[PDB]
């Protein structure tokens, strides 16, 4: 929504969330990276999209040329929320009816995170790998690479996983090793938020 | 320079990080790791095709062409990472007479030429390169250029001078998440002698 505000955590960020991300990890990402998102966006934003939810801030904004700059602070700060959302401390098991949609689509849960991985590894640069509900195909499940604040609500797909592929994510855990976060990423994932997400999409 | 590639030598060790603003690990990590996997996708996908042409050449030849961008990516990227070690030096090189001239003349003064570089690099969204080029189609001014990811001038037809990586891992060893702290510290690690040396070539 605006005026927006940096989320609160289903977890203290001052401990990391373990096995996976420090405290110092958790801390430049969320209070620095995800704060200035979202001073930069309510500065934007002013009191002009009062009301509106940030879904539909990005929606009015995508693919303006004279409010790119708003485009790119409610798209992190939509980006962010969810990708914080997406991990927990040692993660949470997948309940049956995601785990049933994922390995009805992929062939298994294993196939689906090596797709994952594969897709996150070659995401050139700055961006964001999702699972999305896409609503045109019957509710498939789709892999979907970003670039920079690129966001799949702009292509009419709900999503439900999002992972962060910007340097920042993993440089203060992993350094350049892109692939070990993404095969370590998996130990934290808040299963039972995606399926939530899995869930509302569907209807 | 050209094809198979190799990793630059640098005009000073990496090992010793570059005094004052850059660590070992910094270094170790942008050169041996970032730069050095540039290197080896580049001779992967270049196979025997590109042998012995330089790296000017690839970019050229395969940018705009949408079946190549993994290529141009990797090309690109060896080229402005060779041309941004050359432009670093431990404790820098102070700016040669004829370099601040044309510096002054186009900018007002050398401080005012820095800010508006600063500028530009603290408002290069997502991963990106900071470049002062020589503007060949504009009696040879001098421009402040901002590309994304593995963008590169020569594709413009300009003449690049200096080159400042902004891709996150090119500071977020030593800085973190202040990439304006970086583009403000790096001013005492510049080689303007080698900078010097591409303008009076780029005439
Ligand atoms: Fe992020
Ligand atoms: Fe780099």
């Amino acid at each position: 929504h605006a005026p927006a505000e940096l989320p609160k955590l289903g977890f203290n960020w001052k401990d990391g969330c373990a096995p996976v991300f420090s405290p110092r990890q958790m801390e430049l990402h969320y209070t620095k990276h995800h704060k200035a998102y979202v001073d930069k966006l309510n500065a934007l934003a002013g009191t002009t999209y009062d009301g509106k939810s940030i879904e539909e801030i990005i929606l009015a904004v995508a693919n303006d040329a004279e409010k790119k700059g708003l485009f790119n602070q409610a798209a992190q700060h939509f980006n962010h929320t969810f990708y914080f959302r997406c991990i927990t401390p040692n993660g949470k098991a997948m309940p049956k009816s995601l785990e049933s949609a994922v390995t009805a689509q992929f062939g298994s849960v294993e196939q689906f995170k090596d797709a994952f991985v594969q897709a996150g590894v070659n995401n050139f640069g700055s961006g964001w790998t999702w699972l999305c509900v896409d609503p045109s195909n019957k509710n498939q499940l789709v892999i979907d690479n970003t670039s920079n604040a690129g966001c799949p609500l702009t292509k009419g797909l709900r999503p439900v996983l999002a992972v962060d592929v910007w340097e920042h994510a993993y440089y203060k855990d992993f350094e350049n090793r892109r692939p070990d976060y993404l095969k370590e990423i998996w130990s934290v994932i808040d299963w039972e938020f995606v399926a939530k997400m899995h869930a509302q999409a569907i209807k």
